[PDB]
Parts: structure tokens; sequence; C-alpha cells
């Protein structure tokens, strides 16, 4: 139904630079806290997995960062019949990293800010090696907020499917045996144009937990 | 074609399940080695992120070009990065972490079991990569990390040769999770 329009390629880019935003910050903070963990001895297999994870979130963050919207998509001169692009084919490999990334920031942020934190403190006793509980608070915002991007990108464009559902919200979902964010804060709605718009919105709530984010990232990196 | 998705996914299914299975196992073995705790912590997250997945492909029912495709595809690729996770965390660094704390090889993996993982790992990233590159659906954000350090008729046939392939990496893993199982 809906077809891509000429500042398609446009929003696309806008959208996966804040992914890569979120990627980078991670990166950046973790290189720090994976250098500072050289001069502690007992955590060299900690230290390893983060390595892992880092290379992981620079893979994924050099994808991105290589991805030219415009390869895939074609437009048409103004709805060519058969052949402009469906708008909900353009985004759903957007939508799709998103997911996949999301997944992978659910496992680092649990090993990051519960399993490490409680052994760090178990092999250590060193309140300087942990994070600040302003950091996890904003880790956890943050993750949620691009959960429910996610989510909104592919509710609204009905692109959804078990293959593309995300963990966390399904979990939401599946406690309906009885401020609720993935719940039954459900959505609807109905062009490019009104996508446009609600992205442009979503756009401004993610550039500020990303400044959030990096201000507390800043803060703990004080310690190292 | 709906069969064949449904091929396709029930290896998948496989392949999580069998560590999903040995896995449970070994998480319920650590419970009381206090030593252990927050890494069977850990354990317990991806496995409840494999178990998600598997839910998920097993709750897909293949009935549904591009939007058939792509989640299926991406459903593998996200599948895929994440045992190279946990991969590398339960052959690498937890098994150097349990030597250390335990001073002994009674919880780690054999090397058997080990060889076993990577195999089938390494079948899994080839089958992926092979599906997207011939189905002509790949981009930038259908790439494998590791792929980056390292014609109708076509698709039907290289698919059941992977197939027979996989079945057989899928039964040899599951062979030597057993015998590490019986380890413990």
């Amino acid at each position: 139904d809906i077809k891509v329009t000429p500042g398609t390629s446009e929003l696309v880019e806008q959208i996966l630079a804040l992914l890569s935003r979120y990627l980078s910050s991670y990166i950046h903070v973790l290189n720090k806290f994976i250098s500072h963990l050289r001069r502690v001895a007992t955590l060299r297999f900690e230290r390893t997995t983060l390595i892992k994870f880092v290379k992981k979130l620079r893979f994924y963050n050099d994808s991105v960062l290589s991805y030219n919207a415009s390869e895939f998509i074609n437009e048409g001169k103004n709805e060519l019949d058969p052949e402009a692009d469906s708008f909900d084919k353009v985004i759903l490999p957007i939508a799709s990293m998103f997911v996949k990334s999301v997944e992978t920031f659910d496992l680092l942020n649990y090993y990051l800010t519960q399993s490490l934190q409680k052994e760090i403190l178990s092999k250590t006793l060193n309140e300087d090696l942990t994070l600040t509980a302003e950091s996890i608070l904003a880790i956890d915002d943050t993750y949620n907020h691009f959960v429910k991007f996610s989510q909104w990108m592919i509710e609204s464009l009905r692109i959804g499917s078990n293959l593309l559902d995300l963990e966390v919200v399904q979990f939401a979902i599946k406690s309906a045996d009885e401020d609720n964010i993935f719940l039954q804060e459900i959505l609807p709605v109905n062009s490019e144009e009104e996508f446009q718009t609600l992205s442009a919105a979503w756009h401004s709530i993610l550039d500020g937990k990303l400044s959030a984010l990096d201000e507390e990232f800043d803060v703990v990196a004080t310690k190292w």
C-alpha cells in the first residue's frame, strides 16, 4: 500500500544513525573499561568476555554505517505502477537490524550490570570498578526506549511476526496473568508522512536518552 | 516452498533445543557450586534467550516475497550471532574461569564437545551465508561477523544437500552433549 518516496532513503539513514550512536556509546565506554581492567589480574576472563561483546557491537556499527539505503530502495518516477517499493518492505530490514541489536544489548546489559557487578564485588570488594547506580538506570532507560521504538516501527507497519518479536515485550505480554511501557500500550497508524512525523518525535526522545547515557558513561569512566 | 521453510526452521529449532537441553543440565549441576553462582546466572540469561527464539520459531507457522524470506534470514542471523557470543563465553572464558576457581576438570567441557560446538556453528554460518547470497537478499544488515575475518532448481538442490549435512552435524553435536552431561 504505502509506497517509498524520494525522502525515504534519508529517513532510513537517520533511523540507522541513532542505532550507530547507541552502539558507538557502549563501544567508547567499554573500550575504556576494558583498558582499565588490564590492571586487575583477577578479572582476566571477564575482560575477554567484554572484548568479545565489543567486537560484536563494532561489527554491527561498521555494518550500519556501511549501509547505503539508496541501493535497497526502488522508487518510481511517481508511483511506477508495479516497480515502486512498498514502504513496509523498505523498513523491514532496518527493524530486523534493530531487533538483533536490541537482543544483543539485552545480553550485554545483563552481563555488565548484573552478573559482572556482583562478580567484581565478590573478587575485589572494589567499588571503584563498579558502575554507578545512575549509569545502570540510564542503561535500562535507553534500552527500554529502543525496544519500544523497535516495537513502534514494526507494529505501526503491521510487519510483525513471531520471528521479529522481542523477548522483553513478549515477557511483559505473557505477564498478562493479572507506566507499563511495552504492554497494552498499543499503536495503530497510517501513511509515510505520518510515519515520518512519529519517527521525528522518537528521534528526539532517543537522542535525549543517548545524551543522558553518554553523560552517565562519562561520569563512571571518571573512576578509571 | 511452505514445507521447505518448515524444514529450514526445524533445523534451527533442533540447534536451539540441543543447547537448551545441555545447558539446563549444566545450570542444575552448578546450582550448589557457590564459586560459580554469577556464571550460572549468566548462563541462565543466555538459555532464556535461546528458549525465547525456539518458542518463536515453533510458533511461527509458514502460511504467509521479501516479507517471508527476510524475517526467516533475519532469525537465522540473529540466532547465529547469539551462539557466537554464547560459544565464546561457554568454551573459552567460562572454561578458564572454571579451571581457575575449582582447580580441576570435573565441570569443564570435553575437547570433543568443543570441537562439535565449533563445527556446527561454522556449518550454520556457511548455510546462512549460502541462503542469503543465493536468494540475493544480502546487505550490511544481514552480514555475519565471522564471515568478515575468515539457478531456480539451484536453491532446492543445495537446500537438500545442506539439510543432509546439518542433520548430521546436529546429530554429532547432540552425541557429544550426552557425553559431557554424563561426565557431570
